[PDB]
């Protein structure tokens, strides 16, 4: 089997992205925030305290007769950004792009912190990193990816994140018109849970490329691009006006700047970063300040290749025995 989703910037800063997945019986189609950084499929739900929910879908699982609660099971995270959420937990039918999972694991919220409220486009997370991170107890629940992984013609899924503009999930298959030139692959290590590798280094727009292992998370569930000090400061040091202010809590430049490409290498292969992608937008309305999309990692203690990255590239990942990734330009 296989299947395909379009997914959709939540907004003109490609902030976040949501795809449609189609719950129970009858579908409940919620929009989800696909996720390589974490591996809870969890909803915003007719269980959800009443005033945590503001203009996001639903899931009713009592209107669906496949639905069945899983007697015990509980719920909870909290994210790399300071929010959280928790509840329980139903099996039910879950069908991603005409993919469709029997028995998948749905985590229903009872509780979502201020910044979910906040957002009315995004209806939950749909994880797609390694299950050993899955929070259910006590008996931990595997990923929608690993549910479906067996019966799909290649074990693999894609990530094509489009720059303001709508891209693709794909399950099982690769797209080979959807990019240019070679698909470079390199090794991960799922000792974390995560989608973890070892970029070859980087250069800052024309200038020469520096050698250097950075190890990282390719996360699609997170906005920008967080790397080391070092890196971030020898970007930001070609944006005239461009500091690290405490404050605003990172890069910020000047919103009439022009800014430089950013390349990060998969093994002997580059992805040319195009400036337009890391600007984020005056730091607050009317501001001629604007934020930046490349900032420090000290104090997050990974490095996470985010949207602002994936977006530059088409993103394979691998869940062959042994896991990989690829990256292809597009």
């Amino acid at each position: 089997s296989t299947g395909s989703a379009t997914t959709t910037p939540i907004d003109s800063l490609d902030d976040a992205y949501i795809t449609p997945v189609q719950i129970g019986t009858p579908a409940q189609t919620l929009n989800l925030d696909f996720d390589t950084g974490s591996s809870d499929l969890w909803v915003f739900s007719s269980e959800t305290t009443a005033s945590e929910v503001d203009g996001q879908t639903i899931y009713t699982p009592s209107k669906s007769t496949t639905a069945k609660l899983l007697s015990g099971a509980t719920w909870s995270i909290s994210y790399g950004d300071g929010s959280s959420s928790s509840g329980d937990v139903y099996t039910d039918t879950v069908s991603v792009g005409g993919l469709t999972v029997t028995g998948q694991a749905v985590e229903s919220a009872k509780k979502v912190s201020s910044s979910f409220t906040e957002d009315s486009t995004i209806d939950g997370l749909l994880g797609l990193a390694f299950s050993t991170l899955n929070t259910v107890s006590p008996t931990q629940q595997k990923t929608f990816f690993d549910n479906a992984k067996a019966s799909l013609d290649s074990p693999v899924f894609t990530a094509d994140l489009g720059y303001h503009a709508p891209g693709t999930y794909n399950f099982g298959f690769i797209d080979t018109t959807a990019y240019t030139g070679s698909i470079t692959y390199t090794a991960v290590s799922t000792k974390q849970g995560f989608w973890e590798w070892t970029s070859t280094g980087y250069a800052v727009g024309s200038g020469t490329f520096k050698s250097t292992s950075i190890d990282g998370i390719a996360d699609t569930g997170t906005t920008l691009l967080y790397l080391p000090a070092t890196v971030v400061s020898a970007y930001w040091a070609q944006v005239s006006g461009a500091k690290s202010s405490s404050s605003v809590g990172g890069y910020v430049f000047p919103c009439s700047a022009t800014l430089p490409s950013f390349t990060f290498g998969v093994g002997s292969a580059r992805i040319v970063i195009p400036g337009d992608y890391i600007d984020f937008g005056p730091i607050s309305t009317g501001s001629s300040s604007c934020f930046g999309g490349i900032q420090s990692s000290a104090g997050i203690g990974i490095n996470i290749f985010g949207d602002v990255a994936l977006k530059a590239a088409f993103v394979v990942f691998n869940g062959a025995t042994t896991p990989t990734l690829g990256f292809a330009s597009k």
